[PDB]
Order: C-alpha cells, then structure tokens, then sequence
C-alpha cells in the first residue's frame, strides 16, 4: 500500500527497457533530418529518454501518466510505419509486449495503494 513505490518500479523497468536491443530506435527523439516528414505524420513525438527525464524531474504524478507517454512511443511507431513488417515497427511491438507485461503490476499496486489510502 506504498503509494510512492511506482516511481522506483518505473525507474527499474526503464533501465530494463534501455538494456533491451529492441529499444534502440526509441531511446532518443526521432532524427527529423533522416525522417523529414515524421512531424507531418506524428502530432506528439515521444521517446524513452524523455519519459525517464520526466520521471526523474518529478513531473509524473502517477504511473498511469508514464504509461500514457510510453504507449505514445508505440502508437507513434505504428502510425509512422509504412508496413506492419517494418524492422523498427516490429521492434516496437516486442518492446510494447515486454512493457505491458511489466507495467501491469505497477499500475495494479499503485491503484490498490490509493484505494487503501482513501478507504
Ligand atoms: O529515427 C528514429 N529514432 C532514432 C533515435 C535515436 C533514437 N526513429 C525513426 C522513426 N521510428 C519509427 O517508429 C519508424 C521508422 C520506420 C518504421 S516505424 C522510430 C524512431
């Protein structure tokens, strides 16, 4: 029922994601020189360094907000891909599965802890 525990749990999961070869394309904001149409296609670019910095700045209130930004990384890849068989897109789907598998307990514990706090 620790309502603060999500933050270190998210730091640890981000560390695992950064160790994962599949995160390579998503570690930093898209190179708009190599992809000059990218900002035509994608409204809000997001990457894992921006998520980590936002967390470490104390600018997430909840793991739901972090989860929304990580999901935006994956939806941006899905929107920008020219093919469902693209290398970068395919890396996004495996990394998304990994992230969802690990964030579910972080979300559940947080929401349980806040329900207990408000009981
Ligand atoms: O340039 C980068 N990222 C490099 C940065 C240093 C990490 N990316 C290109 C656009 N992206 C896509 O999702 C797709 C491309 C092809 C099909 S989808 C991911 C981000």
């Amino acid at each position: 029922y620790d309502i603060q525990a999500w933050k270190k749990q998210c730091e640890e999961l981000l560390n695992l994601i950064f160790q994962c070869e599949d995160s390579e394309p998503f570690r930093q904001p898209v190179d708009l020189l190599e992809y000059p149409d990218y900002r035509d296609i994608i409204d809000t670019p997001m990457d894992f360094a921006t998520v980590r910095e936002t967390l470490e700045a104390g600018n997430y209130e909840s793991p739901m907000e972090l989860c929304k930004d990580v999901r935006l990384i994956f939806s941006n890849s899905k929107a920008y891909t020219p093919s469902k068989r693209s290398r970068i897109y395919s890396m996004s789907l495996r990394l998304s599965a990994f992230f969802e598998e690990h964030i579910s307990s972080v979300l559940s514990d947080y929401k349980s802890a806040l329900r207990f706090h408000k009981r």
